[PDB]
């Protein structure tokens, strides 16, 4: 995609602190920049647009690397199309603006690049509100193995980078997104929703979700692909699990793990007011070129030190972290394939850590499963009582896209004092 002139591209700040153990925490001056899905997409020399609705003009679009050439990713307007509003340290993400649904974001280091985090043998931390994020919607704050520019470097066809929010990729090799490798994926356009349409490409990479909730359930989960780093994928290859990625993930939900009383609203973890989420990331050696061995969780509500639910589901060891050996557990015990250990597990998570990450947040429903596979029964063919189908209290007909659009769409989330650095360093103690 080309650089759209039509309006200015200015990034909402939102500052982070980077912490060490010795030196404390220092602010970084980062800043955000919306995904390049949800931008006007028009021709580069004036104002007609490539793509309305959930169609391409084929006039400007015949085929990918033409679209490319002609077509521009123009600046928006982040509060008043997206709901998009900083404080400076605070992110606000509204559901629905307008005709606009929803919204993703990049943390940048500056206004051409991505901030890149490295953090193996390091953890993050973040505030969360989410009092005004129900059933069926999806805060999401995580790490994709996207590319600090966005894709310039690799892909002639890419003048717009990082500024413009491109070269997004997940562990789901999704073929919704408009632009990868330089090109629109126009080849074999499918209307899927009135915004939404899929081409005939996807865009794969591991994803590390540090955060995946509303404030009925939420969930942890890494997912490695075979591949390093951002990969566009045709045929089978973008098939979830089978293919490069796993899709599935090694999850760690609470509710799922056999514990229905932790998280949610009132509960020791309470959803209807904010609170503090650390997520360390441990290396068997303990250092930074070690291999991934652990996921651990902290919560900090009200000054109180809250530990990670332990699992309580036979057949799988009560632990609170995610571990290889506890993925393996939960996988069998699950009837789940081990999707995530074919793709080279914790190690290969923690070599894309390794490699650096770059971090979303967003606010988003789910047109294909409902958002159930978070806070309800998944699938909705099996038995709520099986082990791992339960994974909240949502009812098993909430979530549809058109019902929560018009019913709350003045729902939220606020992700603020966001932080990362060295582990045990982002946070404090005292007697
Ligand atoms: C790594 O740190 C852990 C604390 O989480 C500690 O228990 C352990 O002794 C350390 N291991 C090594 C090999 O230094």
């Amino acid at each position: 995609q080309q650089a759209g002139t039509n309006t200015a591209e200015n990034h909402p700040q939102l500052q982070s602190q980077q912490c060490t153990t010795s030196g404390g925490c220092k602010p970084l001056s980062t800043k955000v920049v919306l995904d390049s899905n949800w931008r006007w997409v028009h021709s580069t020399s004036g104002y007609t647009n490539c793509y309305t609705g959930n169609e391409w003009d084929t006039s400007l679009c015949p085929d990918g690397k033409t679209c490319a050439a002609n077509c521009a990713l123009d600046g928006a307007d982040y509060s008043g199309t997206y709901g998009i509003t900083s404080t400076g340290t605070a992110l606000t993400l509204k559901f629905v603006t307008g005709s606009n649904v929803g919204s993703r974001v990049y943390l940048m280091a500056d206004d051409t690049h991505y901030q890149l985090l490295k953090l193996l043998n390091q953890e993050f931390t973040f505030d969360v509100d989410m009092s005004n994020l129900p059933c069926g919607l999806n805060g999401a704050l995580y790490l994709s193995a996207m590319d600090a520019d966005g894709g310039m470097s690799k892909y002639p066809g890419n003048k717009a980078g990082a500024k413009y929010g491109t070269g997004y990729c997940d562990s789901q090799c999704p073929k919704d997104i408009k632009f990868i490798n330089g090109e629109a994926n126009v080849g074999n356009w499918t209307e899927t929703g009135s915004n939404t349409g899929t081409g005939s490409y996807g865009t794969c990479c591991s994803e590390m979700d540090i955060w995946e909730a509303n404030n009925d359930a939420a969930a942890f989960t890494p997912h490695p692909c075979t591949t390093t780093g951002q990969t566009r994928c045709s045929g089978d290859d973008c098939a979830r699990n089978t293919g490069l990625c796993d899709g599935d993930g090694c999850d760690f939900n609470s509710f799922r793990m056999g514990d229905k009383t932790f998280l949610g609203k009132g509960m020791t973890v309470d959803t209807s007011k904010p609170f503090t989420v650390v997520t360390q990331f441990l290396t068997n050696d303990n250092t930074s070129t070690g291999t991934l061995s652990e996921i651990r969780r902290i919560y900090i509500q009200n000054g109180k030190v809250i530990q990670n639910s332990v699992a309580n589901i036979p057949g799988v060891d009560p632990v609170n972290s995610i571990t290889d050996n506890f993925c393996a557990q939960q996988k069998t015990a699950f009837g789940d394939t081990n999707w995530f250990a074919q793709k080279g597990g914790l190690k290969q998570m923690g070599e894309a850590l390794g490699n650096g990450m770059v971090l979303a947040l967003s606010i988003w429903d789910d047109h294909a499963a409902n958002m159930l596979w978070l806070d309800s029964d998944y699938p909705t063919d099996k038995d709520p009582s099986a082990p791992g189908v339960a994974r909240g209290t949502c009812a098993t007909t909430s979530g549809v896209p058109s019902d929560v659009e018009s019913q709350v769409p003045n729902s939220q989330v606020v992700f603020s004092n966001i932080k990362f650095g060295d582990i045990g360093s982002t946070f404090s103690g005292t007697s």
